[PDB]
């Protein structure tokens, strides 16, 4: 399309939500390609990551971690004003995976404090894909300052499965994996830091560790657990969008499944069946549908169970309905042998 | 199904096998649904894992780690009684990954020592899965004291390939590969304790650090080498289920490939083919199917290979029958 | 076929090129099955591997780290004559992902310094394959000193996507991405050795922490950037095969995508399509089809970004042509 073409096309401007939630979108596209407008300020922040009152000086698109999902179709444009405020200190840009060229934006948008930018890109290929901060010699450490979220761009024609049959889910949420390297003193405590600038060095020494002290979901150790769990119903059709833009990761839906997954995170892909654990590598983000059969209390964690239960990475589903006893029942509950 | 419907479904026992063999059962489905009976007891005990002598706390499903392999058809139910001594020190539940609610089913199955419970669930999907105790708030610390295995629900008309042609197997093993997490003293040798509880403090320190301190198949260091080594035959078509429920790995046959793989271990899922390494997340079971082409000694392994030779992951497969010049041949043996 | 019928096949003698090219090859057969000749001399040498002047003791196919890529077709005879200088210390082997038998060769390959041997396998899967030497009881050690490369079998009407479809590059680029595991002192400076041996001990300690202190593209940090970043331009497409023989790697164009990923390396199970990040296990090879749409400098990465740009894991692409606006375009330019 010419300069001209795209500029005889229709804008909607989208506010965007906090994760887990997602902006207000429709699965079919309505109408021909539109360029959707997002606006995000950037924002360095102390951030709070566990229950012990652990600190991150976090760098957070839109104020949170992960950074907020962004909606559109094929072949619609995304049309981003990124600002980064005069109260922050650092240099800051924008990488999208879903977009061509230019490192995927950063290139285009390395936006001292004080500044703005506003990138276009055509969003040619569904599925969901990773966005991320990435300056130049700082690319890591802005990544595990919880600088990155995702995007979906849906096909125009809404979800369908690897066989050409329609899926709608009737809600949709978005978890964010993040992996934090908090540095520890001597006695093995979480160091607290001034600025973000006198965590820097010692960030890197345990992120060379390869090993995170934290693993976590929307910013922190059971950030989506109690009156923050997500919710569902018996019969209820729930599309989970997952990403790590770091470090691998691998969803289970505990006492669930995943029905339709598309481990790779691109709907042209067709997504597995029946799945237990899937499978979702640094940089990248995937999307598990499932229709809910029993109610109750679920986890949804990363699978390496001392990530998932030690370093932070499970969140709950709270599930209304009626139990079904033909899936599962107890013949005999615990009791004297 | 009706309440009547399910209550009139013939129930079958099934006595289990410790792994790496695998119990009785037919490809294709025999009749229609079944309640495919199952127990097991959870044995709590001192194991050796290595040749220092390096022992770990076992929490052991029917006494062996891994755990043994349930093999039902879609839409069978499985039904088990799953039986706590009041010997043992801990409470257990069970998990499966193929069930749905209740956590899998560890919601329903909380059993002290002294308790039993009887848990029936509707194996609705087909696949490999991996089951595992799960006592809230000591989840990974059941599952790395190797308190896990996996389940096999077959189609009901057995396993096809992405044409549906039948895929049927001669022998199937089931390989269960364990992450073990064993505390250190300062001089770098391995501690022991008097019971579970005492290293339970020592042992999470180490399980923070994500790196195992052994990787082991059939609970330890060289269980499936030598005179263990599995076996097979020239033009044997073998079935080999892999599992982990904690951490990632990457299964090779050096010597051969995974000509079919099913790596998620769903079977509605096509089969990768060809493979000469595939993956299974922490979490899941995969199976790769097999037909033995050449005579000798082969090695399966996780193929990080500082895993599998410096840190316990590698298996051998003892292979009979004639070698065949074509696929490969020395032409010029080692010479000066 | 018998030994008479592979004895009358076309022989055809191919010269290696080092790493991140690739040696002429047609990607359609060039008529029926022949016997491919290659010969590589084992080199045991150091290498510097980062901007601290941080040496390994590399064991190098063909002299490099990675050992060179060798194409065949599917069905063809590859026929490999390795030689072991008496400059060597060490005793070597080969052991190919994508032949069958002696654990891929290497039972019939172990050559002391001095001595060469020759092997010839069937290519009977077409993919990319790992190729690394094994000698018993020291594996992981040889793999980590760099001892791994790979291969590409074509299928004999070259490639195609899941649908029938030709696909045909214009360039190939071989990625091989080494994890290192280098000795250091009581202050942290890397230690140097001069001898192989004398660094086995220290080594073996760093490996069993399964934590890297590099993971690198062709043997060294920034190796394929500057002089050695890899070119295109928009509209070529591009295979860019990629191994990792012991650990896992997450490859990622940055600025573009993998159109078509062979993730698993294996060409007769379907590409995924438009990924943004793949996923390679340790012992495999995958490959990705791209095609260029827009100029300018790429970063190809491990997606782990510790990984890519603190410990090494990073190339470039250098890509000529026009910019499209179409595509990407900066509304407002960072301003107050
Ligand atoms: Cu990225
Ligand atoms: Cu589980
Ligand atoms: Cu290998
Ligand atoms: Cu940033
Ligand atoms: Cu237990
Ligand atoms: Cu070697």
């Amino acid at each position: 399309a010419t300069a001209a073409e795209i500029a005889a096309l229709p804008r909607q401007k989208v506010e965007l939500v906090d994760p887990p939630f997602v902006h207000a979108h429709s699965q079919v596209a309505e109408g021909g390609p539109k360029v959707v407008e997002f606006t995000m300020v950037i924002e360095e922040k102390k951030i709070v990551i566990d229950d012990a009152g652990t600190e991150v000086h976090a760098m957070a698109f839109n104020g949170t971690v992960p950074g907020p999902l962004m909606v559109v179709h094929q072949d619609d444009y995304l049309e981003l004003t990124l600002i980064n405020p005069e109260t922050n200190t650092l240099m800051h840009n924008i990488d999208f995976h879903a977009a061509t060229g230019a490192l995927g934006g950063g290139g285009l948008t390395e936006i001292n404090p004080g500044e703005k930018t506003i990138l276009r890109f055509k969003a040619t290929k569904p599925g969901v894909f990773v966005y991320h901060c990435a300056p130049p010699g700082m690319v890591p450490w802005h990544v595990v300052s919880g600088m990155n979220g995702a995007i979906m761009v849906l096909p125009r024609e809404g979800l369908h499965d690897g066989k050409g049959k329609a899926l709608t889910y009737d809600k949709i949420y978005y978890v964010g994996e993040q992996d934090f390297y908090v540095p520890r003193d001597e006695n093995g405590k979480y160091k607290k830091y001034e600025a973000p600038g006198d965590a820097y060095e010692d960030t890197v020494k345990v992120m060379r560790t390869l090993t995170p002290t934290h693993v976590v979901f929307n910013g922190a150790v059971g950030a989506l657990t109690g009156d923050k769990a997500m919710t569902a119903a018996v019969g209820e059709k729930v599309l989970i969008v997952h990403s790590q833009a770091n470090r691998d990761t691998r969803p289970h839906l505990i006492g669930g499944h995943g029905d339709y997954v598309w481990a790779t995170g691109k709907f042209n892909t067709p997504p597995d069946v029946d799945q237990e654990t899937w499978f979702i590598p640094g940089g990248a983000a995937g999307a598990a549908f499932y229709t809910f059969q029993q109610p109750g209390i679920y986890a949804y964690v990363n699978h390496n169970l001392i990530e998932a239960f030690e370093l932070g990475a499970a969140a709950h589903f709270k599930v209304t309905g009626e139990w079904n006893d033909d899936l599962m029942t107890s013949v005999l509950a615990p009791s004297g042998t």
